[PDB]
């Protein structure tokens, strides 16, 4: 029962501390807090009254906002996004293309004006200093951290752009495991509309800050010593637009084509496991067979570790966003297989995370353009930093399957 | 009466005259000359028979060449653009992204390849030369003026490009001005396909050439002394069906964006109105409210000034386009107010212009590319140089509103 | 009858040597093998039983790998491309942007995937090789050759960058002459999708290997002396469906403009000719007359040569896709003229081809940013090389209307 999960979670850290690249340099109040703050966030808004009513307030809010950008899609798309759709079409008249990547561009506009107007650095500057205090974490890599709760791993940087260039290799190396860590406010308002439980989606995004760091300063410890805008708020909504316009149209030409891949990977694996004896032979079978353990490590019953194996693996060989394209059927009365509550829990939770081998060539590009010296760095602390960040979705999860 | 419009007039140029940068260098043949053909174009094309039948006949043909372009967009959305569409969903079968959209990137094809042919730069010096023999403006400032009768505001410039570096700040000014009172075809097409009454979209486009010259000459006086390509005509279609996508793209974006903030403003607006009594309080009521008095100054009845204003707001704070959107309706027997015909000619002329604040941006860009020493002053002029494209849209307005 | 055709390619081999740069140092090896090889692969693959089957072989693999693609198109589109979408709006439920356009994106992710895997590079050095043993062309125009077979114009040099810039002037030529005569694998699929027949496609991409070298070293022949990655496949496919999407964009927009300005070319020469009695004057018309000789000279029946030679006419003087767009419809049994099955293939194959003066513009760009230095020369040599890839897709109509 509930030891099947605090050894799940003896088992990462493990795992992190075995990978480490000085265990004698680890810093026991930095990793200890940094833990303590993780699983006690988790207690707090997923088991405790009160933090269950914040929890459910905040997701509430999350809601209405999606639900005003709705009138924007609305309008740019009319009866094609209306009730009509579904009496046409009948399941298939929900257009993902209209409904979902539309949300993108008016979340980042939403952003794009929330820093302007400095609501966001004001957040950031509270949690962010909240955890270096009680951490003893560097302030520049405690910022980045908290931003990205919010915003995506090439975005989080730019609230300390200054101190990139010259930050320490445990720094840059946190830097890049809170982006890989979390995921981003576009997204999350994408995978909330896919049908992902928005509680479950902003308690992972809060609980990887300090996941982020827990997972970067086992596996990087600090050896070294660390050191220490639009014309107008319509200005920054369009240059917000603009951006999640590039980011929809990015997603969606990689659902297109990776989708599409996946589907000839299976023809072909059926005329290959024919060969065999297994002409049902699929990419989902191999990732439902490879990834069952992991599955089962952080709490997923015994007879649901396969199909939850699906979804992480192809999370981890993909990114998370084809994955939840997967897992969202999973989350309907229409369900190919009926899942506890439990382990769709546990699933969405391992999911949310940018943590996969594309994204450090994203942030190669986007962080690298802050410290354009600092990209051999980048590459080869990039395979590290994707672990570390598989960890704190998997910590994460660990947790959450444990308080519920 | 017609006295109400010509103190209209009166209060607009009497506020020119009190921001100019010196009221003494002002030239009254410069000023009273561009008034005076700014007012009798107008009368000429709104009032006089032979007038009000080239205006028509000019209509005509532009909704014919629309039309034309329709079979493009026909070709690729096929039954989304139907007469089916409106059997099925009724009023929302008009999907706009389909409808509108495609329509820029058809129209700046066509401009391109009038200009690889000449035919553009054949009616602008026609025109530009007019202007100047009549006014005395420079030469470069003339062409740049008669240039945005037909394109926006950083394409205009182009025909006189290798002049603008070295223009003197009363010029530079003056090209501004000229981009901020006008628009461009294609988005008069979309605004059209919107129904917009193509009479009203052409005769302010014209009568934008001299009121720029007008209030940036009012404004802006002359103190200085002035001076003096595709291989084929299907790359130039090409490249201008290229701009035109881009453009289409960017002008998607930012709808859903910014009619997703406005609604997420109204209910934000609510629930803060609601602490002082006024839980129905919107952004449509503020800004009705505030600019009321504006829309009755340039001959909008006292009973319809009110929901004029928030057309005329909405143009101001954000963009024309978000504007006409929310306009639109009220051109249909499905209006919630039916407004009078010369409310409708008035709020339509008002509109039509490119001046806001966040073209401001967009001129440091692309004017600034041209010129990139003259950055600084752009950026120096841009709230003047708002306000007199403003002027001189109101202008406009009050005489169309007085020939009707 | 076969005596019609082959004096077709007399003529067209006439044209080539008359247009030579040299007709004295034309090398008989090469061209005569050249000719010898598209002439023979069409036999072997039109005609021959064994030849036949490995057609209709790998074009049902192509057509599956198609269909496999269109899952992730499906998911993005939902009820917009199924089979309810023919019931409510018939022969208009086949919505292009969505059925032909995300096509182009799966394919170019896929052909990104082989490469990184070596499987591209592995057929090319097969093909390519076996041409310079047989002709005795250089190493690199060779693969340039080859590779053609699969991807574009731009795409195709890159196998062999680093030797582009030091070329001759005839390998150079050559290299544009490749481009010219092929097409690449994310359109090819697309035209599939629109109706036109896999198998032709195919054919007409293998044989536009050797036919593109030879036109090539008929109209300018050597007379110098030749010389002699994405971190993991995932980003390979990321970076695939980048750029296709990029061009499903172009494509799109450049066939709105297109369309639409044909239509109006179409209202203007009706107007036009009716003050020569003809008020049916239309664009089809004059590129139907136009090109009715050309159409007749490669084996289409005297009394269809005229509607043949608008789609030839138009891919000429437009592009590919523009013609294939207004030829499907032939190939449907909607057909406002049915056409034998002998000049179905004949217009598919003569179709088949970028060469056009448009291609010129994006070989400067493309092949250009391989060798700045040698932008020059590719200008001056366009407009002949456009010529020698018109050619050649003539050439590979005429064989092939020969076999059949
Ligand atoms: C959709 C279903 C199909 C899923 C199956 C796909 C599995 C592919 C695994 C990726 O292969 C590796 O990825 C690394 C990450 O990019 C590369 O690191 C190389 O590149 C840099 C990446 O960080 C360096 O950090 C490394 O040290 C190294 O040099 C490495 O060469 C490459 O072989
Ligand atoms: C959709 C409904 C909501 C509507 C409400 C929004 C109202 C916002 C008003 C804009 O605020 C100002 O805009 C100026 C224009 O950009 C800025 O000028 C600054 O920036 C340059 C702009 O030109 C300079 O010209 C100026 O002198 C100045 O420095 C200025 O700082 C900024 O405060
Ligand atoms: C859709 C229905 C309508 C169809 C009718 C359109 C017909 C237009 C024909 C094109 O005109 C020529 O095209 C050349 C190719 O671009 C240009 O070459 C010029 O530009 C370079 C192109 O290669 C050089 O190679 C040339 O030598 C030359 O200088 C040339 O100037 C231009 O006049
Ligand atoms: O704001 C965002 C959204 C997405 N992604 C990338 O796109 C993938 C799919 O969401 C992610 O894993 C990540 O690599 C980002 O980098 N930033
Ligand atoms: O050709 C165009 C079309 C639009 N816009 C910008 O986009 C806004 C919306 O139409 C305009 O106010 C203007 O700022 C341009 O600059 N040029
Ligand atoms: O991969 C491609 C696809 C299209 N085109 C260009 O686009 C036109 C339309 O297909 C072609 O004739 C060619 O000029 C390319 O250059 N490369
Ligand atoms: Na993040
Ligand atoms: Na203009
Ligand atoms: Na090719």
């Amino acid at each position: 029962s509930l030891f099947m999960s605090l050894i799940g979670m003896a088992v990462l850290l493990g795992i992190a501390v075995l990978l480490s690249s000085n265990r004698k340099a680890i810093n026991l109040r930095t990793v200890g807090g940094a833990f303590a703050i993780q699983f006690s966030l988790g207690a707090f808004i997923l088991y405790v009254p009160w933090g269950q009513e914040l929890l459910r307030g905040f997701s509430d809010a999350v809601s209405n906002v999606i639900n005003y950008g709705n009138d924007g899609t609305s309008f740019l798309f009319g009866g094609l996004v209306s009730g009509k759709m579904f009496e046409v079409f009948g399941g298939g008249g929900f257009i993902f293309a209209f409904r979902v990547l539309p949300t993108l561009i008016f979340f980042s506009a939403l952003i794009s004006v929330l820093y302007y107007l400095g609501v966001m650095q004001w957040v950031i500057r509270i949690l962010g200093g909240g955890l270096q205090k009680a951490l003893g974490t560097s302030r520049a890599e405690s910022m980045s951290a908290a931003a990205n709760i919010f915003v995506g791993q090439t975005e989080a940087p730019l609230v300390v752009r200054p101190f990139v260039p010259k930050m320490t290799q445990s720094e840059l190396f946190a830097v890049m495991c809170g982006g890989l860590a979390s995921i981003a406010g576009g997204v999350l308002a994408g995978y909330a509309s896919m049908g992902v439980k928005i509680e479950y989606l902003v308690a992972a995004s809060f609980m990887a800050a300090p996941g982020g760091l827990l997972f970067a300063k086992l596996m990087m410890p600090e050896t070294e010593k660390p050191q220490d805008k639009p014309a107008n708020v319509i200005d920054a909504a369009a240059g917000g637009a603009s951006a999640g316009l590039q980011l929809a149209l990015n997603v969606g030409a990689m659902l297109i084509a990776f989708i599409g891949l996946i589907a000839l990977i299976n023809g072909m694996l059926g005329g290959i496991g024919g060969w065999f004896g297994m002409p049902e032979l699929k990419l989902e079978m191999l990732l439902g067979w490879l990834f069952a353990p992991l599955a089962f490590l952080i709490g997923v019953p015994w007879n649901e570790a396969t199909v939850a194996g699906e979804f992480i693996g192809l999370k981890t060989v993909a990114n998370e966003f084809v994955a939840y394209s997967q897992f969202a059927p999973y989350l309907t009365e229409a369900a190919p297989v009926v899942l506890s509550e439990k382990t769709k829990a546990i699933i969405s939770f391992a999911l949310c995370g940018f943590a996969n081998l594309s994204s450090i060539a994203i942030l190669l590009g986007g962080l690298g353009s802050l410290a354009p010296k600092r990209r051999g760095d980048i590459a080869r602390m990039g395979v590290k930093a994707v672990i570390a960040g598989t960890l704190s979705n998997l910590m994460a999860a660990t947790i959450a399957g444990f308080f519920l």
